[PDB]
């Protein structure tokens, strides 16, 4: 495949831009994601819109959202040329402010911080896309009487960064994300705890298994290089001691929405010289790369046979990634020898999720050779039934998202419900962002980004009826319909659908009678009203029903949801001859056999959205 670095960083930052929750800009480039999670912060008297959902799903949680802010404002500040020079800084930005906008938001009082929206069973129990999501969406807060130092350090570390890159191009907006970053910050130092014991939900999916002396550090450093005073610096310093004897700080993992100690002793190392951070920072690196040397022994991360650095099954690619991304600043930072070992780590880890590999193919959906095409998201799936299996393919490209990737064997299968394999978060795509902007920085000479991109999605067949002939006399036409919500372009609720169904009475008025000599009558409904007949066109006897469902939801979230179904009867007097339902304009192709028709057309609130009329 022909690499293009500055197409990639376009579609990485195109993954962050799908997964907006909120009210979207009238300039948005996606066509199939529309307005969602409105009500958010409405439980507890809040405006909690906007932010990132985490994945395929539509949880707000908090750590991973600030951790990944946090490293994708980490490489606009290490590598602004690359984003200038790609065409792709503008976008980067304005990515990032999505996500700062919403802390800003979940930041309502000095002490206190919302940390998730929405509930994981509920949430995940339901399988549709974000825009018509039927359940309670509640609000989760820490506070100074139930505190997480994780979750207020990691997002003051998100704000001070983003406060640092903000500054060129919009300095009042840097400096409000600088004076929240200062007061969460003095909240986590102050009030201690692990978030995850006060949101009790997140245990079950964004545990803080680490806690929170690591984004003390973390916080704490970022707020000295967004400030550069000096107690800054002393508080990260001493926030150190409490990592105990740096011979037994960890190396074994990297940097992760949980465990942030991999980014705090790299920039303290470059900050300080000091040896015990440059030596922990080389002990992790040489355990990815060569392998870490006791002298007696080298210790090293399992390798795939196909050259994967493999850190667990679970988002595995994201692992690699992340220790891609350190190696790079490491890289960049010092002239050393591990720096070479560590750049050309960094380079082979990142060419193996682009292609490099068994497989032979991409791994970023909507990039390169063969790239996933069933990745683990709702949205971009795109069911109108509740099912992972319906569709059977995607509605919708995900360009950009990094997928789990493969198992320790190399293997790897491109199917919606293996996790491993083909799951998508936010924090998957945060350091595998920068190292898209490391590889054009190094290889990208000459890559322009893809223009008008993307082009707007065609919608398939959105809102529209299936109808059958119950059964049909010479004095009565009898119809059984169920009319149809399965949007995807966006998604959409729909409580005011309605579709007319139309008849000649040419035949009728020919015998003496006239639309008033017809009855429309329903029998079985699911709440629609159904008309007596009106004019479409009077010179020619073309009359409708209207049937509306007005107050009745249906939106594509299940087998049930996505349609309702009436039967309706059109009869002339009883003992009549005239009825002739073959030259009516809706009776036309129907069978005994429910079918889509496009002779039955569909209105939302009145405004025709399928369909022909006479
Ligand atoms: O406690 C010291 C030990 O730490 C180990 O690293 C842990 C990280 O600190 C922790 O953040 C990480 O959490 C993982 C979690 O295990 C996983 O289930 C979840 O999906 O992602 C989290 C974030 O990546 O766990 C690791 C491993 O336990 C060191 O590896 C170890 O050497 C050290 O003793
Ligand atoms: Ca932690
Ligand atoms: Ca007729
Ligand atoms: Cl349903
Ligand atoms: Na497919």
């Amino acid at each position: 495949y022909p690499h293009n670095y500055a197409e990639l960083l376009q579609k990485s930052l195109l993954f962050y831009e799908a997964q907006r929750s909120g009210r979207l800009p009238e300039n948005s480039r996606l066509n199939w994601r529309g307005d969602s999670g409105l009500e958010d912060g409405k439980d507890v008297g809040l405006d909690l819109t906007g932010g990132w959902y985490d994945a395929g799903d539509h949880v707000k949680f908090g750590l991973p959202m600030a951790y990944s802010a946090a490293i994708l404002s980490w490489s606009v500040y290490e590598y602004r040329d690359a984003y200038k020079e790609s065409g792709q800084l503008d976008a980067a930005l304005d990515n990032i402010k999505w996500a700062t906008d919403y802390f800003l938001k979940a930041h309502t009082a000095p002490y206190e911080l919302w940390g998730q929206v929405g509930n994981g069973a509920l949430d995940h129990a339901w399988w549709g896309p974000a825009e018509v999501m039927p359940m309670k969406r509640p609000a989760y807060k820490i506070d100074a009487g139930c505190p997480g130092s994780d979750l207020a350090g990691g997002t003051a570390a998100a704000l001070a960064s983003a406060s640092i890159i903000f500054k060129p191009t919009d300095s009042s907006y840097s400096e409000k994300l600088l004076a929240h970053a200062k007061q969460l910050y003095d909240f986590a130092d102050r009030y201690r705890g692990k978030y995850s014991d006060c949101i009790t939900d997140a245990q079950q999916y964004y545990n803080s298994w680490s806690g929170y002396k690591d984004e003390l550090t973390w916080g704490a450093v970022w707020l000295y290089l967004a400030t550069e005073e000096q107690q800054y610096l002393d508080k990260a310093l001493a926030s150190v001691s409490d990592w105990g004897d740096p011979a037994n700080w960890p190396y074994r993992w990297t940097l992760s929405w949980d465990d942030v100690t991999y980014g705090a002793q790299l920039l303290l190392a470059r900050l300080t010289n000091d040896s015990r951070f440059v030596k922990s920072v080389e002990r992790n690196l040489d355990y990815w790369s060569t392998g870490y040397s006791h002298n007696g022994s080298i210790e090293r991360i399992t390798y795939t046979p196909g050259g994967l650095a493999w850190l667990e099954q679970w988002g595995s690619l994201r692992y690699a990634s992340n220790a891609a991304f350190l190696a790079f600043v490491y890289s960049d930072w010092v002239d050393t020898e591990k720096a070479k070992r560590y750049r050309d780590f960094a380079v082979r880890q990142t060419e193996y999720m682009l292609g490099d590999n068994p497989q032979q193919r991409s791994f970023v959906v909507g990039y390169g050779k063969n790239p996933p095409k069933h990745p683990h998201h709702r949205t971009a799936h795109g069911s109108w039934a509740n099912q992972m299996n319906v569709p059977e393919n995607h509605r919708h490209t995900l360009y950009g998202a990094l997928v789990g990737g493969p198992g320790r064997d190399d293997s790897y299968r491109d199917d919606i419900t293996d996790y491993a394999s083909n799951e998508v978060a936010i924090d998957y795509n945060a350091a595998f962002t920068g190292n898209v902007a490391k590889m054009f920085q190094l290889f990208g000479k000459g890559h322009v980004p893809l223009p008008d991109f993307p082009e707007k999605e065609t919608p398939e067949d959105e809102y529209f009826a299936e109808a059958s002939i119950n059964s049909s006399g010479n004095s009565y036409t009898e119809i059984r319909a169920q009319l149809n919500n399965r949007s995807g372009w966006p998604a959409k609720k729909t409580d005011q659908l309605s579709f007319r169904y139309y008849v000649d009475l040419t035949e009728a008025v020919e015998a003496g009678y006239s639309a008033e000599d017809i009855k429309v009558t329903a029998g079985y409904n699911e709440g629609a009203s159904v008309s007596e007949l009106k004019p479409h066109d009077a010179s020619k006897h073309i009359y409708y029903t209207e049937v509306s469902f007005s107050g009745v939801l249906i939106y594509p979230g299940g087998q049930s949801a996505h349609k309702k179904e009436v039967q309706f009867r059109l009869s002339a007097p009883d003992g009549t001859s005239f009825w002739n339902p073959e030259n009516d304009h809706s009776y036309q192709g129907l069978s005994h056999a429910l079918l889509k028709t496009r002779y039955i057309p569909v209105y939302d609130d009145g405004r025709l959205v399928f369909g022909h009329e006479p």
